[PDB]
DNA sequence: CAAAATGTAAACAAGA
DNA sequence: TCTTGTTTACATTTTG
């Protein structure tokens, strides 16, 4: 199908906010996106590289260490408290300020 | 308009 | 070899 209107910053924010403890692994972001929007089930090589790119580049996505090496691999990704509500509505179509 | 934000691709590295 | 994470580069879009 066609690509949804949501940006990569918006997609990552959805996954973090959806997590019960508001922290999510990189693979959990993949599964959240693909489960929510079937378009990203195809051609995983491209948009996942963009996902990683946005996690490191943007200050809003801060990586924090993990408890033990049991749940998956890598570290948890969380939202910088300043940019938690960086989107206006909760429809995630554009940022505020 | 200029600058910032964003999308996309890719070189690169540490580690299991 | 694969996964994760960082970084530079460039074109297009959005914002101020
Ligand atoms: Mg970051």
């Amino acid at each position: 199908g066609p690509k949804p209107p949501y940006s990569y910053i918006a997609l990552i924010t959805m996954a973090i906010q959806n997590a019960p403890e508001k922290k999510i692994t990189l693979n959990g972001i993949y599964q959240f996106i693909m489960d929510r929007f079937p378009f990203y089930r195809e051609n995983k090589q491209g948009w996942q590289n963009s996902i990683r790119h946005n996690l490191s580049l943007n200050e809003c996505f801060v990586k924090v260490p993990r408890d033990d090496k049991k749940p998956g691999k890598g570290s948890y990704w969380t939202l910088d408290p300043d940019s938690y509500n960086m989107f206006e509505n909760g429809s995630f179509l554009r940022r505020r300020r």
